């Protein structure tokens, strides 16, 4: 809301265009921030970076005038570790159609990027993150309460609406314990508790199939992630 501003954010789409000119998307405390470099900071993907930049009525693009590096994670250079980055990206950006994007929102984001980077196990911290994204744009699923019926602590897969249904409304069988237990809390408990409570790795295609689900359904910018889940 002026013609000039300063931003400071994440890196969480890059392209550059034959011109020579790089358009980004940035998170940051205040929101999703659409902007175009053109042609110190090279505004290089997950980094976070400092922006000055110019919109007045004549450019629907807000334009880059000067770009510091903040920080990086080098370690995002792993294949495994980028990949889970560019699903939490690419998560943010289709949850989330910005200013709805609060500071908490930021800081959740980043300290994904910070798990993925520097955590054993990087696909755990992708998924206790993206139920964690989902609470804050209230996009939350509600697990004390079947799906169907309303019947309280449903205990079985929901395929259609990635959900929980109940025995009686349910065709398949119950979930494992640890799944369930995950699903019911994930989103409501610290990241840090979610993270000391990993769930097993055999135990995972089910979550992701369920969160597939859950955001095809309830949030509609999606096809990129869903090809970049697991
Ligand atoms: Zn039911």
């Amino acid at each position: 809301r002026s013609r000039t501003a300063n931003r400071s954010g994440i890196v969480i789409r890059r392209r550059v265009t034959p011109a020579g000119d790089i358009i980004v998307t940035l998170l940051t405390p205040q929101g999703k921030l659409k902007a175009i470099a053109r042609g110190s900071s090279s505004l290089n993907l997950f980094h976070h970076v400092g922006v000055q930049v110019y919109q007045g009525p004549h450019n629907d693009l807000a334009s880059v005038k000067q770009a510091v590096l903040e920080g990086a994670l080098p370690t995002l250079a792993e294949p495994e570790r980028y990949a889970f980055a560019h699903l939490m990206a690419e998560f943010a950006d289709a949850l989330f159609q910005e200013g709805e994007f609060s500071e908490q929102a930021f800081d959740l984001f980043a300290a994904s990027l910070r798990g993925v980077a520097h955590q054993p196990d990087p696909e755990w911290v992708a998924l206790v993150m993206s139920y964690k994204l989902l609470g804050l744009a209230g996009v939350i699923p509600q697990t004390a309460r079947c799906a169907r019926c309303g019947a309280p602590d449903p205990e079985h897969p929901d395929p259609l609406g990635g959900q929980l249904l109940c025995s009686k409304c349910a065709a398949l069988p119950p979930y494992p314990p640890a799944v369930l237990d995950f699903l019911r809390h994930a989103v409501r408990r610290t990241v840090r508790a979610s993270f000391e409570q990993p769930v097993p790795s055999a135990d995972r295609p089910a979550l992701w199939r369920a969160l597939e689900k859950f955001v095809t359904v309830q949030v509609g910018g999606v096809h990129s992630w869903r090809q970049l889940v697991p």
